[PDB]
């Protein structure tokens, strides 16, 4: 109570809650991600006082029953017991009704998430922020930049209808992923990228997922895998903002390294980011 | 002598001293009390440059500015930091000073604006900041509530002040006119500046820039940070557009040296100073 | 496998198949800007073709790194001379330059040595200051733009100075893009003159790295606010491409004074950029 | 649920549970509000012991401790701090529950005073300080000013209190035993001991620990920090060598993250905070 | 003049004039040790004698460094085959081996390595831990000391570890010398100890930096307070010469933690001191 | 005024003061001790609220009238310039019969200031507190290295009454200089040092300088050339306290780098050095 992200309440027992959205802390990595979601939740504190979140007429904690239900606990070292305790509350969770912001964490949180909610809503739009397309072909069972490659072979998201914002890095130009590198977001209007967005997507319900690095290294300096020429934080939490209109059913923010912070604001920005997904999730009610 | 902001002269007894501008430092309130001492020692980088970029003359050569150290005050007692403060800025204005001042908390300003107005009259409030400032239920000495305050003491007007950068809930009906970040951020300098004169008027112009006003990125530095703030080179542009405006003092506030990253705040918040000083010097 | 973007060491580099040679110039708190910028590399070099490019640098060119320049502890007039040598010797073998600062004072050795075998150039000049100061020390950052043209280096009237937020002098041939309008223009805007300023003439490319703003290249001894975006700086180096750069440098990262090493990254990144300018053209 | 300090059970209605040991963090006034995040971030490199070393026995298996989180006030309220403190603390201490209290600002330990004097009588106080915050003519929520009042309350008897590791000013004629940090740093853990249980008698004790007792090499992270302080070893074994006596209550107090380096402050209190638990359960 | 305390790199070691050679092993934050351990190590180079010594350990041991150990990006089983491999080729040709971490982990390959060269093997120890956990993944720090014996590398019987602040194991024949006796004992009291519970065994020396505490050495990943000052660090290893000291690493230094980059200078003077001590004995 | 050190009085005219002991700053490095002075002042006003300094009865500003004269003004580069007017002022200041407290800065800083005290005090032992013993006998015209084989060289100090304390170097044994270094003076009781050093010096006046890397680096790592196995910071203040009853007649605290420091704990340590320095001169009143 009052103890979790932006000060909500705590409940650890969160399945049978009368909470619309539940927020998840998932430590892990396999560097230095596992404090992401302390970070996260403690400089959130800087948000919470505003009762009217900017630019909003409305408080989001009005319109929904936002519960923080702690971190998942798991094997220390284990990554497979991980990924199917994390898929399983992601399964308990959608079963009784309810919806999950998330937070990581290594983005490999984010393939136990997909199988979940495959299950749930079917396959899936991926709206992706990131500076790498994590697509990679032959990598380990674990690996982070692996898992949208996994995804679409596993049935859990369409790539033809997913969108990969911010890019900075190789990829591969023919995966039916339509890429909006850092350049061309950087040099088009907030309002233009959203229009070609959303013809994508279509109707189809979309996980939204944020990797931290895609922001450039300036204003989100705490992360493990830096590239430079990112994306402002006021051009991401206008990018976000233009999705209100999107079937958005699930969403999460990950890599945020504490380690590698300044002052926090790269926990500022993901938990600025974490709230306008709550926001615009509000703002359709 | 040669100690002060900007290499400056320091100058304890400014009062009668031939100084057209005074700097004051006031450390006070988290701990944004070397606020100053950080705003001066980054200030040497700025030094060096005779004409300083993009101005064609040297502010030092059309304007006597002195350094007076930082305001003396029971350590702390903040009733004492308000009337000493006070006492300081009304002492210098009557002897014809005007004041460029560094915080030091926001709320500084307030005392500062008691002083301004018996001099100046009600002002224009051209307010650089995050956050409206306009809390209406608060601590008399909380930082969040001199623009509630100084309109209800007929110190500012409302309805031609201008508050930029906001990112923050704030009250859309209290007669400020508020260009948020947002805004700002995808709107020309000219087409603000505009918008600047046109609610400020012929009208003397207060101008407070806290520097959380610049998004975390370039004021890692600061107390109460909001991102998709303000660029320093939007900020320098936009200030440098107030030329024309009848500026009669200005402070810079906000600066917390324990959360600046390799002195890129205090930096940021020198060179906005050396700025101020420089629309004057343009003038005359 | 232990230079920079894990490129081979050949610390015997005068004669070899490389035809671009890597050489750290550890001088004076920039002493330690050659292995910030090594170590931090490795984040680009898992890339088979570096985004946004189509192709693989490191196929196209054969490049080494032959560790860092050896001098007296404190002699700069040693360093500059082992230095100009140093250039000579490469230059006179069929073998290019990208160095790495260091003092950006570093650069007036190298545009002796380039000089010498491409004749008087032009200089692309990546800073917030334009280091022409005349009444200097011998030794010393700043000066080198008003030495390299006196002694014949350099053309100001094809020179291009990027970036400029500081005093500067406006009536000695040198074209200054200061950031204030390089911020307000669009890069094709500002290559399109660049272009036309240079002309067909060999260029020397030389970024002190002050030229980003401090939020994104906080580590630099003279930092000046209101500078140019990552992005930008990046656009504006691979724009030109079509231009004959015959030498580049990257000088003035201070470790001392980086955040979670996002200079470092940078300059890393935009020498990198460099290199590909270059391979783009012989492929 | 394994989300608490040292990965304990949360438990935000502990006043009718079944621990004996009650963790609270009260984050209160530069920036010790993130003593108990940091704290309880930095906690989970004990928490992997199953005997924390040197014991020979799970604290955790003897005692059952829950952690309440953080106590709920009036953001700026201090007074609202103090009677929400005691009242959280007396509602505990009758239900026969104990405390670990993670500060915060040291003032915090006034209220918890209070209410451990209503239901253990008069105490004997180990503080562990580079000050002796007895100040006299402060103000009323002064954190340097609170073993002062409490002997004037009758809350706790000088005559029986020891301030170990004093670096600064101080007051000789007060009552207060002061073993400062030049005589402990040179003196043998065991002859420290011996004093400090000549001078406390059978008497109960409230165990209270700033950690700007530590010298900033070690606590690098705190407001108010003093040279030629006590080592992390030192404080440890002082610590432990109080396992006889009679200590009622405890706390850890004046961590100011935002000076830490590398969480090693964090990681101090943590470590000593749970060698208080230990403490209390080598006698269970 | 290129690798650690400018020593020549050597890339090709297995056959060269060279006693001893260091190797860089960059493996998991650890992964920046070797690197930040050489980059710092030249505020030690610039002495003649190394102080308190009374000659150059350079005039009596050709000491090179081959650089870092390249190995697939996570695998680390082919990490730990390629490491033994390595060392079995060094030790082989009769070079030996000072090695920097990097995880503590290894240390493991190194020592079967090390067997099968010159036996089983007495083990010095310096760490907070005393990382002998059995029921732990199969690359996991903490567990060596556990597989070690089992796989006869090793005798614990006449191993020592010094520094342990945490969680052991008082019975499988280890003798701990924890922090808080090795702080209220003499030096000369504890290497005493130590001299004779090794006896005349062959010793392989391995130095995890939590050892000292967070305050010396705040670079780290496990850090536990309560630890050993850079000062009793330093005389302990030196008063370790009379031993025979077969091999030797120092691990655990984790740059992301460091500040003012005292961690890593801690390491490289430790290690600096491992290499005087056997340039102690053959003089 | 309540401007320098201290909260001492600024007095940039210092020569016909009142004062006893100025303090004063010297900018200067040839890295990064620029700023040695203003850290140094900067931090000392967590010192200035005692009234009696610990473990003082008395007041130091009650017994001496000490006022700080700002920094040394002079051309940016030149160490030429910064020499010549450092032994000027000092010379002006010791002819008025003040005395001088004096940050660094460059521990080159000393060259200047002995050579004005000898002029003053005639011949000098030195007590130096420091990592190297800076007897460097090849180096530059202005190496920070050399000053203390340039100063006996020069008249300036008797090495054979000098004594060189915390060395963890490589340093030349038959200077006549008494080199107590780091490994003994850490096994020996303060009482022991102290001893041994009032038998070195005699009766003969004493300039006092410390350089900060005489420290550990755990408890003073703001310094440009740092080594391991130091002083405590306690054991630094016994010491220097245990220096009471010897005649110094000048001191000075150098190579104080703000850029490596952390949470200031470098520039508290020389400022409470500096403070113990004053009050050793104000006791034996
Ligand atoms: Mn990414
Ligand atoms: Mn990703
Ligand atoms: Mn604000
Ligand atoms: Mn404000
Ligand atoms: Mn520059
Ligand atoms: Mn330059
Ligand atoms: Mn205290
Ligand atoms: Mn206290
Ligand atoms: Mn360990
Ligand atoms: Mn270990
Ligand atoms: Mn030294
Ligand atoms: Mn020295």
């Amino acid at each position: 109570n009052a103890f979790g992200f932006l000060r909500l309440p705590m409940n650890f027992q969160p399945y049978d809650s009368d909470a619309d959205w539940v927020i998840t802390g998932v430590p892990f990595d396999m560097a230095g991600g596992r404090h992401g979601p302390a970070a996260i939740r403690q400089v959130s504190t800087n948000l919470a006082w505003e009762h009217n979140r900017f630019p909003w007429n409305f408080d989001m904690r009005e319109r929904l029953n936002v519960v923080d239900c702690g971190d998942l606990v798991y094997a220390f070292g284990d990554a497979r017991e991980m990924s199917e305790k994390l898929q399983a509350h992601a399964e308990k969770l959608l079963a009784a009704g309810k919806r999950m912001l998330s937070f990581g964490g290594d983005h490999f949180v984010t393939l136990p998430l997909l199988r979940a909610h495959a299950k749930h809503f079917g396959k899936m739009a991926l709206v992706h922020f990131d500076a790498h397309t994590d697509t990679y072909a032959n990598g380990c069972e674990f690996d982070h930049g692996t898992m949208f490659y996994t995804a679409p072979k596993e049935g859990l998201i369409d790539p033809n209808h997913s969108v990969q914002i911010g890019i900075r890095t190789e990829f591969d130009k023919d995966n039916g992923f339509t890429v909006l590198d850092a350049c061309q977001v950087n040099d088009r209007s907030v309002d233009d990228v959203i229009a070609q967005v959303k013809q994508i997507v279509g109707d189809m319900p979309v996980y939204l997922t944020f990797d931290i690095d895609c922001l450039d290294p300036a204003f989100a300096p705490g992360t493990g895998t830096p590239v430079i020429g990112g994306l402002t934080s006021d051009r991401a939490i206008k990018l976000v903002r233009g999705l209100k209109d999107l079937n958005i059913v699930g969403m999460d923010v990950v890599e945020v390294a504490p380690a590698y912070d300044q002052s926090e604001i790269t926990a500022l920005a993901a938990a600025t980011l974490a709230l306008e997904m709550l926001y615009i999730q509000a703002a359709k009610k």
